[PDB]
């Protein structure tokens, strides 16, 4: 039924270029877009870039179109595949590639066909894309699990410009009793958080990074913490909502050591803090801020770091860099006792079902999964779809800010109405809504 | 047939609630969503908002979204209208409203329901949008055009905090002899700019506004001129690409005069200029710069100055506030001879066929028209098909960032590529696309 597969390059959120993949059949043209991450794990799978310095400063991706329009495609159209068996669809993928890494086709040629099959799927069965996934993953569907939203509002690192280490700060309606609700508490506490930013660090400090969050030339965590909790407190929404972090280490390691003090290619070999202490002024944050998740505490690889703090944290503990949704690297995490939540990202691995595989390890190991975007997105809503079909709970898709993250709360708030009473908030049992 | 019509509230780009209307027909289901201007004109069609200063600080649209559900679509549904008849649908519209503002429903009310039966329209016919928006515009299509993109590069005025008073800088690429390629161009203008931006104001300085721009502390319009042209020679693009500007007169129009330095506070009175005189400053920096495109350069009823001044510009001068997308106010300008291109905001009117008339009245008149996107945008891509629907082989929608600005563009790439040897890239020809 696969009649077709065609590539083209589309822009991201950044102004880069990306792959956007077609998939015809006798119901439709299926399309999918592929992200692109800044902040990216050594052990991601390939993104395969063209590196012409003329055209697009070296970042067109017209290599991972030709594979697709040369190579993928002509191959997956004469294997008549059934679109509707996800496996066979990766497998299928996966062995044209034939590496470890998609270092050959590129996880940005895989992808997109990977994911518009699901999309051509669950066309063919007359359901909407949400409901396919969560019949692939096997996940229970009475009642849906509407996910808390973890809303960047406030960007660092990697994100924006200034002074900021820290990558991201959150916060995460979870007393909100619907998603509709969750969203409106939610951008109420950034319209007030900006307006706080501009009185204080002037109108530029208004200004957003990547993700859609506000990024003030502020140099401690604990200044850019006591921001927002001003702003929660001027919305008027004190206890409704908590903090979730990305510390995104990994940008900042250096030997056995953390460096907070840059983004500041000169100053100084002594902010340089070691693990534990890292680990020890994260305890001090937590003891003053309703901080309820953290992520990437520690480098990729660092893996020592993380079970020691793990056993005493008592908080959701993400992995992004240290598992890239890898289901080998995921079960070493849970051997280590390293973490207790998985970030996941279908483009740290490639294809839908390795995602999925990776979704069904850390659930069965007792962990949660926080679907994330990159912070290069598109106006592709797949994770939204992604989120509620595998039951999670829990999602970080950006500020309410910027389109390429509004399209996939819009496509939430939809998803919300269209359930209707078969659906419940996973509110303040974000960490595990795979069990409600 | 129209089975159902149905209203809810989504989020725009800036995390401000807005209207999605639903069509349903036999062929499915069509939806629009409303854009929303931080800008605005005073003779604008009247968006409703709730007022009620317990929710989204008074900005929900819940009144709005009853109107649909409760006041149009019973209503809408029993006329039994064709879809394919805009006219009919819109002239219902209006007389359901029957005020010359659309403030009885609101025009985010109507405007949705008129964008979705173009939508339902296209699809009964079984063409793209884009040839249907041709068919009820009575516009030529052999060959179609593309737009010249007017890509945002860098703020003033409100939007940042040095001294400058004039609010957008645009950079057109007109050299290019494709979309593709002027896209290509200008992205790679874009990203040197934010290079070039951070290299001499600081990282914070590469944060982004709104729309994508940069907005850095400036002093002058020459200063940024200067950053403006080093980006474009940086490129390697020199001679390709142009200049647009929005100055957004209307901002620093202290009665009597032109308040250039508005964000004073310690407003240096009398040392406000009478256009005759701003109009020698934009003189003069025509004079060394390759603006090719000015908006905005007197306030929205300063009549007076636009006249005087189109005497003499010799370059596309945009009216925006001063027409407001009526065909009232068209007329007074095209009377005066104050202005030869409209900026097209279909939200300023209300309705699909106002907006049509309005675009057909320019032309008639042999003005230009640049379609617009607002700074409230959506992941809606309405406006890259309304473009190459009436020819006007040029558009206003943002930076090359943030993805309620590229959903447009990238719409503009595969528009380009499914017309093939069917379309023509305006390219230098932009003020006058349609009849080319
Ligand atoms: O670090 C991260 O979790 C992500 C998402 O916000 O950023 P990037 O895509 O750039 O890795
Ligand atoms: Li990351
Ligand atoms: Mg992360
Ligand atoms: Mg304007």
């Amino acid at each position: 039924a696969v009649s077709k597969v065609y590539a083209r390059s589309v822009y991201d959120s950044r102004g880069n270029p990306t792959v956007e993949v077609e998939l015809t059949t006798e119901k439709g043209v299926f399309r999918s877009i592929v992200p692109s991450g800044a902040s990216t794990g050594v052990h991601e799978a390939l993104e395969m870039r063209d590196g012409d310095k003329s055209k697009w400063m070296g970042k067109g991706v017209l290599h991972a179109v030709k594979n697709v329009n040369d190579v993928i495609a002509p191959a997956f159209v004469k294997a008549n595949i059934d679109v509707k068996d996800q496996k066979a669809v990766d497998d299928f993928l996966i062995s044209l590639d034939g590496t470890a890494n998609k270092s050959k086709l590129g996880a940005n040629a895989i992808l997109g066909v990977s994911l518009a099959a699901s999309r051509a799927a669950a066309a063919e069965k007359n359901v909407p894309l949400y409901k396919h996934l969560a019949d692939l993953s096997k996940s229970k569907t009475s009642p849906y699990v509407l996910p808390v939203p973890f809303l960047n509002v406030l960007n660092g690192g990697s994100h924006a410009g200034g002074a900021l280490a820290l990558q991201e700060f959150m916060i995460a309606p979870t007393g909100a009793k619907t998603f509709a609700e969750a969203l409106r508490i939610g951008s109420e506490v950034y319209h007030n958080l900006k307006s706080l930013t501009k009185k204080r660090y002037g109108a530029s400090a208004g200004n957003v990074g990547d993700e859609g969050g506000v990024a003030p030339n502020i140099q401690t965590a604990e200044e850019a913490l006591d921001l927002i909790v001003d702003a929660i407190k001027a919305a008027g929404h004190d206890g409704k909502v908590k903090i979730g972090l990305d510390c995104a280490s990994s940008e900042f390691f250096k030997d056995g050591k953390y460096d907070l003090d840059f983004k500041n290619p000169n100053s100084d070999k002594s902010k340089w803090l070691t693990g534990p202490q890292l680990a020890d002024l994260y305890h001090s944050l937590m003891k003053r801020y309703p901080i309820v998740s953290i992520e990437d505490p520690f480098a990729e690889d660092d893996w020592e770091a993380w079970s020691h703090f793990f056993k005493t944290a008592g908080i959701q503990i993400v992995a992004d860099d240290l598992t890239v949704t890898n289901p080998k690297r995921i079960a070493t995490a849970i051997e280590k006792k390293a973490a207790d939540a998985l970030l996941l990202k279908v483009n740290q691995i490639g294809t839908l079902s390795e995602s999925i595989k990776a979704a069904q390890d850390s659930f069965a190991a007792g962990w949660g999964v926080m679907v994330s975007h990159r912070s290069g997105e598109t106006e592709d809503t797949f994770i939204a779809d992604l989120v509620v079909g595998l039951r999670t709970g829990q999602i970080k898709t950006g500020a309410p800010a910027r389109s390429e993250r509004l399209a996939k709360l819009n496509q939430l708030l939809r998803i919300e109405e269209e359930l209707g009473d078969n659906a419940v908030f996973a509110g303040e049992n974000f960490h595990h809504g795979d069990k409600l």
